C-alpha cells in the first residue's frame, strides 16, 4: 500500500503540475480533462488510505491524506489566483472529503492508543486550514473563509478531546503541547484578521483562544497536581509570551476591546505563575521560583515598552503594577535564598532585577514619563539595599569574592543609569545615583579593607 | 647530460628573454649579438642531444629538442610580431634544423621499440606546428605558413607510421589515440583556414582529415578483430563528435563543400558504428549496443539543431533519416534486452530516447518546422507503445516498483511537452500528448491496483 | 591582595567612564565628585601595593601600579582634549606620585634579583610616558611635556643601572634588549619633536640617543668578551637599522644637525660591525662574517637610496665610501670561505652582494647619478672576476653543478642590470654588461663541456 499510495500521490502532483500550465494558459478543455483525472486519483487515494486502516497503518493513512490536503490547498491557490470558481469549488469539496477521512484517522489512533499521531494529524490540519483561509482572506472569498472558519472550529473541537485523551493518558506534556501549538495558530489566524479587519472571524478566534487559555490553565493545574511545577511554570510562561504578541496586534491595530480581553487573559496568567511560584518555594526550589519571577517580569517589561510607545496610560499602569507585585514576590525569593545559605542566588536575582528595571527606566526617560520613573528609581533604590544586605551576608560567609563582584556590577549599572540621566539632562536622577555610587564606593572600599585582611 | 642541457636551455631562454628587450627596444646591434649566441647555444645543445642518443637516453634527447622547438617558437613570435624578417629568417632554419633531429629521435624511439615516446615527440611537434601556423595565418605570413604546412605534412606521415607500428606491435589503443589527437589538431587547424579564410589551407588539412579518417576505419577494424569492441565503438564515438565540431565550423561559415564532406565522412562513421552495435549484441553485451546509438543519437539531435538554426533544410533532412535508423536499432536492442530478461535497460533505453526526441520536439517547436515535429511526435508515440509493453514486462516480472517508475518518468515528459505544445500554442501536439497522459494514467492506476494486490 | 587589587582597578576605570560622561557633558559637579572618588581609589590601591610588596609579591605590585598609571594617562587624555587644566593637574600630581612608587617596586624587584622585572617595569613606563609626551606635544602643553621629559629621563637613569646591573649577573642578552627598545623609544619620541618642531625636546632625546649607544657599544663589548660575538653582531645591525631610521627623520625633515649626529653615529658602529665581522673570522665563523657585511651592505644602499632621493650629496659620498669599505671585507671573506673549502658560500656572498650592487645601480640610473654608476659598474666588474675564479674553484673540486648555477644566476642578473641600461638608454653600460654577458656564455659553455666529460 506504500507503493500505492506514492505512485497516486506523484501523478497528483504531477497533474496539478499540468493543471497549473492549463490555468495560466487559459485552456479550460485541458483544465477540464486533468480536473477529471485529479478526481479520479483522489478516490484511488482514498481506498490506498482506507486499505492503509486495514492494514492497520494509521501512520501511512494520515499521511496520504495530509499530502492530498496540502496538494488541494496548493491548487485552490491556483484558482483563487486566477478566479476560476468552478475549480475551487471542485476543489473545496474534495478538501472538505479529506478533513472528513482525516478526522476518522484522528479517531482510528485514539483507538490505537495513539494520541501523538491522533495530535499531529489535527495539528498540520489546522495549520493547512489556516493557510487556506489567509488565501480567502487576501483574496477576499469570504464564502471560502467561512467554510474554513467551519473546518478549524471542527478541528479545535477534536483537538481538545485529543488533549483530554493525553491527560487521561498521564501525559500532560503532549496536552500542553498540542494547546499551546493551537493558541499560537490562533493568534497567527487572529493576525490576519486584525490585519485585513474581519471582525467577524477576530471574533471566532479570540473566542477559541479563551477556551484554549481555559484548558491550558487546567493542564497547568494538572501538572502541578502530578508534582512537575516545572512544566506547569513553562506552559504560563509560553501563554503569556503568546498573549503579550497577540497584545501587541491589539495595540498596533488600535483594537482595544481584542486589548482588554487580552490584558484580562495576561492577568489571569500572572495569577497563576505566583501560585506556581510559590509551589515551586514551598518545594524548595527557589531557583525556580526565581526565573519564573524574572522572565515574567521581563515580559511585563517588554509589555510595558508596548503601552510607552504607543502612549496606553491605562495599560502601562495596569503593568506597571503587576511589575509591582512580582517585585515584591522576588525580594522574598531573595529572602528565602539567604534563608538557604545560598547568597550567589540571592545577588543573582537582586542584579537581573536591578538591570532590568534600569532597562524600564530608559523607557521612562526617553518618553519622558516622570511618574514610571519615579516608580522605577524607588524599586531601584530598594534593590540595591537588598544588594548591599547580600554583600553583608557574602562577607559574613567569608566571600569577599562574590562580595566584590555585586559591588562591581552594581556600581556599572549605576554608572549606565547615571548616563541616561546625564544625557537626558535629568538632575534629580543623577543626583540620587550619585549618592547610590557613593555608598556602593564605601562599601567596596570595606570589602578591599576585608580582602587584605584576609591575605589576599 | 643531463644537466648539461639544463644549463644550454636555460641558457637559451635568458638569451630569448635578452632578446625581446633589444627587439622592443629596437637595437639591432644587441638582438644580432644575441641571436649570435643564441646559434651558439643551439649547436652546443644538438651536440648534448647527439650526446644523450650515444647514451641511450632517447628520452631526454627528445625534451631536448622539444623545450628548444618551443622556444625558438616563442623567439619566431617576436620576430613575427615586430617584423623582424631577417630574424625570423633565421630562427625559421633553426625550427627545421631541430624538426629533422626530432624524427631522428622519433626514428632511434622506433628502434627502441618505444612507440609510445615516438608517438608524443611527433604530436607535440605537430601541436607546437600549428601554433606556429597560427602566427603565420594571423599576422599572413604567407612564406612561413607554406614551411609549416610543409613540416606539417611531413609529421603527419611519421604518426601514420607510428599508428602502424604500434598496430604491428598489437597496441591498438595507442594507434586509436595518435589518431584521435592528430585529427583534433587538424580539426584546430581547419578552424584557423576557416576563421582566416586560407581555402589553401583548409584543403590540405580537408585532405589530411580525410587520411586520418581511413586510418582510425582500419584500427576501429583491428579494434573488432581483437574483440575489443568497446574501444572500437570509442573511436567512432569520438571521430563522430570531432566532425561535427567541424561541420559547426562549415554551417557557422557557410562552407558547404567542407560540410558536404563532413556529412559524407558523419554518413560512414554512423555505418561503422551501428555494425559495432550489431557486433556488441552479438556478443551479448546489450548494454554497450543501447550506449552506442544513445550517444550517437545525442550527437545527430546536436547536430541537427545546427542544421535548425542555421536552417540548412539538407542535413537536417539528412540527419533526420539518420535518426530514424538509430531509434529502430535502439528498439531492437531494447527487444534483446527484453529477451535477456533486462527489463531495467530495456526501460532506461526508452526513457532516454523519449527524453531526447522531446529535446529534439522543443528545437521543431521553437523553429516551427511542422515536418520534423511530425516525424518527432510518430517516434514518440512509437516509444511509447514500447515502454507500455515494458511497464508490462515488470509487471508480469513481479516488478511493480519499475513499472510505476516507467509510468511516472513517461508522464513527467508527457506533461514537459505539453508545456512546449501550450506556450507554443500547438493545439494539435497538446491533443496527442493529451491522449497519451490519459493512457498513462490508466496504466498507473493498474499498477496501483497491482502494488495494492501485492500487499504493497 | 590580589582580589582587592582588581577591585579597586575596576572601580577605577568604571569611575574614569563616569569622568569622561561627566567631562564630556560638562558637569563639573559630578566631576569634582567622581575626581574625589577617583582619589580615594589610588590612595587605596598604593596601600594593596604596599601589601603585595609586604607579601613578597612585587610583580603584583608592579601590574597594580603599570596599570593605575595607564588609567591615569586615560583620563589625562580626557582632560587635555577637554581643556580642563584643573583636572589635568590632579592627575599629573597622581602620575607623579604612582612614578616615585613603580621606582621602588623597581628597587625591590632589583633586591630580589629579578632584573628582568626591573626592566620590564620601567620599559612599560617609559612607553606610558611616551604616550603621554605625545598628547601634551600634539595639544602644545609645554608645562606637562617639561615634567613628562624629566620623568622620562629619571625613568631612563634607572634603567641603565638596571643595564648595569644585567651585566654584573652576567646576562648581557637582557641588557642588550633594553637598551635596544629604550632606543627604539627614545627615536619615536624624536619622532614626535621633529615632526612637532620642538628643538629642545629633540636635543634633550638626542643626547639620551647618544648615551644609550654609548652602553651598547660596552654591551657590544661584553658580549664579544664572553665570546657571544652573534649577540655583538646582533646589537649592532639592530642600532644601525635604528639610527638609518633616525637619519630618515632627520633627512625628510631636513635637520642637517642632527643628521650630522647620526651619520657619525652610523660611522662609529659600522667601524664596531667590521671589528665583529673580524673576531667572526678569527673565530672560524666565516658565515656570521658574511651575513653582518651583507646585511650591513643592504643597509648602507638603503641609506644611500635616502640620500640620493633627497639629493644630499655629502651622506651619499659616505656611505658610498662606506659601501667600498664594506665591499673588500666580503671579498676577504669570501677568499676566507674559498681557503675554507667553501666555494658554496663564497658565491653565494657574491651572488647576494651582486645583486645588492645592481639594485644601488638602478638607483644611480633613475636619478642620474654617472659618478655612483661608474663607481658601481666598477665593483660589479670586480665581483664579477671573483664569482668565475668561484666557478673554476666548483669546476675544480668536481661540482659542475654549483659552477652552472653561479653563471646562469649570475647571466640573469646582468641581463637584468642590462634592461636597465636600455631602458635609460645608457649605451656605454649596456656596452659593458653586453661584454661581462658574453665572458659568462663562454664559460657557461665550457661548464656544459665539463658536464658532457663527466657524463652529465
Amino acid at each position: 500500500s506504500e507503493l500505492a499510495a506514492r505512485c497516486l500521490i506523484i501523478l497528483f502532483q504531477q497533474l496539478v503540475e499540468l493543471a497549473r500550465l492549463a490555468i495560466e494558459s487559459g485552456d479550460e478543455e485541458l483544465l477540464r480533462r486533468v480536473s477529471e483525472w485529479l478526481e479520479e486519483v483522489i478516490k484511488d487515494m482514498r481506498r490506498v488510505v482506507e486499505q492503509a486502516l486495514r492494514e492497520g497503518n494509521s501512520e501511512l493513512a494520515a499521511r496520504i491524506l495530509i499530502i492530498l490536503f496540502q496538494q488541494l490547498v496548493e491548487l485552490a491557490r491556483l484558482a483563487i489566483e486566477s478566479g476560476d470558481e468552478e475549480l475551487l469549488r471542485r476543489v473545496s469539496e474534495w478538501l472538505e472529503e479529506v478533513i472528513k477521512d482525516m478526522r476518522r484517522v484522528v479517531e482510528q489512533a485514539l483507538r490505537e492508543g495513539n494520541s501523538e499521531l491522533a495530535a499531529r494529524i489535527l495539528i498540520i490540519l489546522f495549520q493547512q486550514l489556516v493557510e487556506l483561509a489567509r488565501l480567502a482572506i487576501e483574496s477576499g472569498d469570504e464564502e471560502l473563509l467561512r467554510r474554513v472558519s467551519e473546518w478549524l472550529e471542527e478541528v479545535i473541537k477534536d483537538m481538545r478531546r485529543v488533549v483530554e485523551q493525553a491527560l487521561r493518558e498521564g501525559n500532560s506534556e503532549l496536552a500542553a503541547r498540542i494547546l499551546i501549538i493551537l493558541f499560537q495558530q490562533l493568534v497567527e489566524l487572529a493576525r490576519l484578521a486584525i490585519e485585513s479587519g474581519d471582525e467577524e472571524l477576530l471574533r471566532r478566534v479570540s473566542e477559541w483562544l479563551e477556551e484554549v487559555i481555559k484548558d491550558m490553565r487546567r493542564v497547568v493545574e494538572q501538572a502541578l497536581r502530578e508534582g512537575n511545577s516545572e512544566l506547569a511554570a513553562r506552559i504560563l510562561i509560553i501563554l503569556f509570551q503568546q498573549l503579550v504578541e497577540l497584545a501587541r496586534l491589539a495595540i498596533e491595530s488600535g483594537d482595544e476591546e481584542l486589548l482588554r480581553r487580552v490584558s484580562e487573559w495576561l492577568e489571569e496568567v500572572i495569577k497563576d505563575m505566583r501560585r506556581v511560584v510559590e509551589q515551586a518555594l514551598r518545594e524548595g526550589n527557589s531557583e525556580l521560583a526565581a526565573r519564573i519571577l524574572i522572565i515574567l517580569f521581563q515580559q511585563l517589561v517588554e509589555l510595558a515598552r508596548l503601552a510607552i510607545e504607543s502612549g496606553d496610560e491605562e495599560l502601562l499602569r495596569r503593568v506597571s503594577e503587576w511589575l509591582e507585585e512580582v517585585i515584591k514576590d522576588m525580594r522574598r525569593v531573595v529572602e528565602q535564598a539567604l534563608r538557604e545559605g545560598n547568597s550567589e542566588l540571592a545577588a543573582r536575582i537582586l542584579i537581573i532585577l536591578f538591570q532590568q528595571l534600569v532597562e524600564l527606566a530608559r523607557l521612562a526617560i526617553e518618553s519622558g514619563d516622570e511618574e514610571l520613573l519615579r516608580r522605577v528609581s524607588e524599586w531601584l533604590e530598594e534593590v540595591i539595599k537588598d544588594m548591599r544586605r547580600v554583600v553583608e551576608q557574602a562577607l559574613r560567609e567569608g566571600n569577599s569574592e562574590l562580595a566584590c563582584r555585586i559591588l562591581i556590577i552594581l556600581f556599572q549599572q549605576l554608572v549606565e543609569l547615571a548616563r541616561l540621566a546625564i544625557e537626558s539632562g535629568d538632575e534629580e536622577l543623577l543626583r540620587r545615583v550619585s549618592e547610590w555610587l557613593e555608598e556602593v564606593i564605601k562599601d567596596m572600599r570595606r570589602v578591599v579593607e576585608q580582602a587584605l585582611r584576609e591575605g589576599n
